[PDB]
């Protein structure tokens, strides 16, 4: 468990608040990444407001792959998860905007009109102590 306690004046600039509203309710998984790149990539993903899991979870909506022909690629492929490239996160953070993952689709015939109506969120502390 983790308690929620935070209080401090932040800069006026558009902090992680605006970005957190981009991927609000999304879960990204890092696969085939090595620091410092691995670290940099993760952070960015957090800003957008996406959840970073150490492995494919039942709550995982999108998978961040560094290159095809990987073990974690086919795995999430057969399951039915949305396998996309990193360019999605890099561009999202870099542009701090919501980009269509469909254009960055690695596997699958295409979005099967699978949209969400009501999702849950949490983690009122993007500051990974």
């Amino acid at each position: 468990g983790s308690s929620g306690s935070s209080g401090e004046p932040r800069r006026p600039r558009a902090g992680p608040e605006e970005l957190g509203k981009i991927l609000q309710g999304v879960v990204v998984v890092l696969s085939g990444f090595q620091n410092p790149f691995r670290s940099e990539l993760r952070d960015k993903a957090l800003e957008l407001g996406a959840k970073y899991r150490p492995d494919w979870t039942r709550d995982s909506t999108h998978l961040i792959c560094a290159f095809a022909n990987t073990p974690k690629y086919s795995q999430v492929l057969g399951l039915g998860g949305r396998i996309v490239r990193k360019e999605w996160v890099l561009d999202c953070h870099r542009m701090r905007r919501r980009l269509p993952s469909q254009r960055y689709l690695m596997a699958g015939p295409g979005s099967s009109s699978e949209e969400d109506e009501a999702s849950h969120s949490g983690g009122s502390g993007p500051s990974s102590g």
